[PDB]
């Protein structure tokens, strides 16, 4: 329900810089090195067959040019197909494709063809912006708060607490809380007894959902919410070190999952 706009992949290259830069910045590791640490792999020009989908809504202005300049950054060989939907997953394995990366309106996958390994966009965006959230190198706890579980939060959860980190969860759904609760055995958070958190994940498609109140200085807030889970207002006073960027740290995820 919550889809890319065309003005949110705008300049998609400095995004993508300024992501690293804070990635490195917060963990002591790139981009690159998060996913090997996360998977053991690295890139070597594997090909990549980029495929416009025109179901649903259709086609996102922006958004297999991102893809394409995304997957040349972190040096795959990609390219993008002149023909859409089945017609282009044709094109694409006909010209030498390993990789076939696609979305429609519910999935957004990668597919290795050479090894049977696929990916989903949401567990690995959430298995990763809560890898990164962890490895904040002065967090001083691993105490974390999640905020936001559903497709994408719930496996960050559940990669955090497979990772041995302490984690409280809350979503403003019950029901999704309970199940977190009762599935993973995360902590369940009140924001009427908010404690302080250095490490916050934030996977939610709403504005101001991290309270002043569980805010430390300095703290890192990873998400992968559009738009903005803390107002610039108090991003500012307490120096909150954010991690957001619309699509390539998820896209990195997924592709070094397959390899
Ligand atoms: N940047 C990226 O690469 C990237 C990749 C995937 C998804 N996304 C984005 O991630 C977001 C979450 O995606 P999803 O698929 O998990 O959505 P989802 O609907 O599956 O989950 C969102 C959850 O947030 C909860 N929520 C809403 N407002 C809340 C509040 N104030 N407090 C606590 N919980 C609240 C909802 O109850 C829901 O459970 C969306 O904005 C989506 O566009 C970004
Ligand atoms: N950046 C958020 C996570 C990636 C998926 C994102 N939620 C999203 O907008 N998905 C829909 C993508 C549709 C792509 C469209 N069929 C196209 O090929 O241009
Ligand atoms: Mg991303
Ligand atoms: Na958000």
């Amino acid at each position: 329900m919550a889809l890319l706009t065309p003005d949110d992949l705008i300049n998609i290259n400095m995004q993508l810089q300024k992501a690293d830069s804070a990635v490195q910045e917060v963990t002591g590791l790139d981009i690159k090195g998060i996913c090997k640490a996360l998977y053991g792999t690295f890139s070597s020009s594997e090909k990549v067959g980029i495929v416009p989908v025109t179901s649903g809504n259709g086609i996102i202005g922006n958004f297999s040019a991102s893809l394409h300049a995304i997957t040349q950054y972190f040096g795959f060989d990609s390219f993008v197909t002149d023909m859409p939907d089945v017609s282009g997953y044709y094109e694409a394995v006909q010209n030498g494709a390993e990789i076939i990366l696609m979305a429609d309106d519910r999935t957004f996958l990668a597919h290795n063809l050479k090894n049977g390994k696929m990916a989903n966009n949401q567990p690995c965006t959430g298995i990763i912006y809560a890898e990164i959230a962890s490895r904040y190198l002065k967090a001083d706890s691993k105490d974390v708060l999640v905020v936001g579980l559903g497709k994408v939060g719930f496996p960050g959860a559940e990669h955090l607490v497979q990772k041995d980190f302490r984690v409280y969860g809350y979503d403003a759904d019950e029901t999704l809380l309970e199940r977190a609760t009762s599935n993973l055995g995360i902590i369940p958070f009140d924001p009427a007894n908010p404690k302080k958190f250095s490490i916050i994940f934030e996977a939610t498609p709403c504005a101001n959902t991290i309270p002043e109140a569980v805010l430390s200085e300095n703290c890192v807030l990873s998400t992968p919410g559009i738009p903005c889970a803390i107002s610039e207002e108090l991003r500012d006073k307490y120096e909150v070190q954010l991690i957001a960027e619309p699509l390539g740290i998820g896209t990195a995820s997924m592709l070094y999952s397959v390899l």
